[PDB]
């Protein structure tokens, strides 16, 4: 009967394909970090450590590669399919409900963006909001109509003088996004279109930022990367008590190879 | 073991293809000069001199081709891959990190744009900012709202009277770009849209220009060319001390076949 | 002529085999550390980081493998074969002189033993003489006939009470080795035979130890390992100026997975 | 991907062979009981009860085999391999780390020797230190130089008068082993060589014995056996939460078929 037995992929190939498509699609729709960072290609699930810097190195002599090494975190969320649903979908209703997968993937991607913007801060992971040498600037009197473009211009000037010209990118909190998206306030048209023309790559909004945020970054690779050990895939754990629990995995590591292209408002 | 040996392409065909794709892609994204100049097709790395003018020529008689001849410069930047990384990527992590290639290509393309806009000025190379018979015009009181469009109009009029009508193109410094991109200042809408409609080919911004710049040019071929000896390719030098150093090459020459279509602000 | 050309293995397969045999043989004869430490098998030259501990680990949740990660050093020594010698040995004298390889390998193995016993101490590497939680004991009045066996017995008792019984091993400095190897001094026969019977694995002498040393360790695996990235092989660098320089490589890392089985005199 | 699936031997045949070789090798090195007891051959994991005596047996009549029957204990220790390590070793580093297996096997073999020498004493299991009819003898004034050989001689005499001549074997505690291994103390040479010549099979040391111990036994089969249900093998339990837990099994039973060849000091 094949269901009075333990395990080894209760779902068929079509159902696995549908599940993976759903999880990948909702991840791609939700994630905002993966739209300004070039990704070090998918290395495979085997790797656990990746270099964090750039290779600039030159009786017996000993040579120790002194760049840096950091371990790759792993993000997961659990979800459960009832016993009878799979057995039905194998003969009964051809669709298999994958609502739980969508919910789990949404939570996982939200945690991913939170991890990129804020590091764990005690495990040693760093982030676009906590990187050392962050080029911090003050962003005060934002409520004044026309006081947000000034901070963006001074920030991009500070990055230009440090040697980092080229296309920029801006990630703003929802409140600041609305404030800059509502008013004209300086000379001409809405004071988010001028910033969008200044950034030349895009101005995005991230829900994970706190009340006041808004870093501008230099989108070029070799400034900041994103090591993808493996993209979001759904994995089967094992039939606990004749049900079927799964897990959606992801293993990303932000590496700030050059923390000069960061400027926090 | 193939790594206790010297040389001859440590990278496989797939890795070479990825490296060349990365370098070409970042070059194409960064370069601004190659968007207003038609390119004399890639001649191959063999050539070292190209004619700089147009052929208009008519006891024994001697005939000397008296047009002009100039040598083609070559732009390069070095980068280094560690020894173990290639050996790993051959069996371990399938990706090979090409961050260094991206950085080197960005620097090389920046130097390319600098070379086009400013010549070497002592090696004899000339440029859109230093060409003789440049049709120089004064650009003063730019800060006055509505004082930038006037200079563009007088410049395009000066080019029209010299016999060079047709589509134009404008390359402005970042400061002037923002100043014209921020204000309405004359009659109607933002005073960069009217200039964009006047130019009919595009108004671009180049980071390599100094504080005050902004030439307008006639985009037609036979007015100004761009001799491409070879596009940006990554070349392997030779394993110095069991590491692997590379070099990204480029050989371009701007030739101003007719310095009437230039006007510096 | 094949010698008016650059590179790619000037030596034939027989000569390479002889060279590798010589270097491996002298290494195996000289090394004393590899006789009390089980080796994590040769991982291949690709790997650069290995775990330093034992896996004991258990809105979305993030899991960071928190054991430890350390990079694998690399030990090398250079040697040079004259130009004409290889060309002769290809037709003239069938032997190729490999004296330089033997000297380089001896120096490399000496540095290896020094590295195992003393860590680099500033690069972060640790060693049987500097490990934290070392169970230090005082070894005074060694000159007194019969005062060396007492220290060994108290040290092995201290290890027994900590939970580490099983076979032991002892590594003594040359001076202490002679002192214990010269005198009877307690009850019966030479006071190095009783210690040898107590250790049950062997009492060895290492030249790299300073004046006063003599740790006793528990030889079992899972107490202390030795990660072998690659054994000593001779590698060819590249014909600099028509000569032929080589290099003998080695990449070992001592990992003290459990610094309870150490006791320094 | 074969790792987004549950179970059925995550390790390949080579890795299983290496694991079993490591566990068996460390067991064989550590165990001291299996060096004086002939083993009733490996019966297979199926059996759970073995006879404990020797068959000496002769309206309807009923015949009940009245020898004895005892159940075979099972000794295990758990260890865990991380999720990513197996996936890496399948493509990345060819070695698989088996340190945990070595530690678990060492603990299991230590428990085995403890079980042989001391029975469970409440489950009914018996041992060379607790067997009834043990021929107990007093071993006092051991510290006196030459007072240990006397006890061994009187013990072997007591066994000889009981009808059990033939080769003997001696298992002594570490303290008594050192005391007899340090002094000459009677007539000639070290007072452990004479006992070794008296025993004719070997004098061994076991760490599991308490402060004062030292039985001498008659090594012949049919006096005392060792029923091996199955030797130490590593078994896979099942992927709990995408990790991989294992277990090393062993099922031995000491059976004292004739408790006359025992004499406790």
């Amino acid at each position: 009967p094949d269901f009075l037995g333990h395990a080894e992929n209760p779902l068929r190939e079509e159902e696995w394909a549908r599940l993976n498509e759903t999880v990948i699609q909702v991840a791609r729709r939700s994630l905002v970090g993966r739209r300004i960072l070039d990704i070090y290609g998918p290395l495979g699930a085997g790797v656990q450590t990746v270099p964090y810097d750039e290779f600039q190195g030159v009786t017996a002599m000993v040579f120790t590669d002194a760049r840096k090494f950091k371990t790759i975190p792993i993000i997961y969320k659990d979800f459960l399919l009832h016993w009878r649903d799979i057995e039905a979908a194998r003969t009964h209703n051809m669709p298999l409900d994958v609502s739980a997968a969508a919910g789990a993937a949404a939570l996982c991607a939200q945690q991913e963006d939170e991890l990129i913007f804020y590091g764990d801060a005690r495990l040693g992971y760093e982030g676009l909001m906590t990187a050392n040498g962050r080029l911090t600037v003050p962003l005060g009197d934002w409520t004044s109509p026309g006081g947000g473009f000034q901070a963006i211009v001074e920030a991009t000037r500070k990055l230009n003088e440090q040697g980092h010209f080229g296309p920029y990118a801006v990630v703003l909190s929802p409140r600041l996004y609305s404030q800059l998206h509502r008013i004209y306030e300086k000379t001409g048209v809405l004071e988010i279109e001028t910033i969008r023309q200044l950034a030349s790559d895009g101005v995005y909004q991230s829900n994970r930022l706190r009340g006041e945020s808004g870093v501008v970054v230099s989108t070029g690779r070799e400034n900041m990367d994103l090591a993808v050990s493996m993209d979001m895939v759904a994995a089967y754990l094992g039939a606990s008590r004749m049900n079927h629990p799964f897990r959606v995995l992801e293993a990303l590591l932000l590496r700030i190879k050059h923390p000069d292209a960061i400027c926090t408002l």
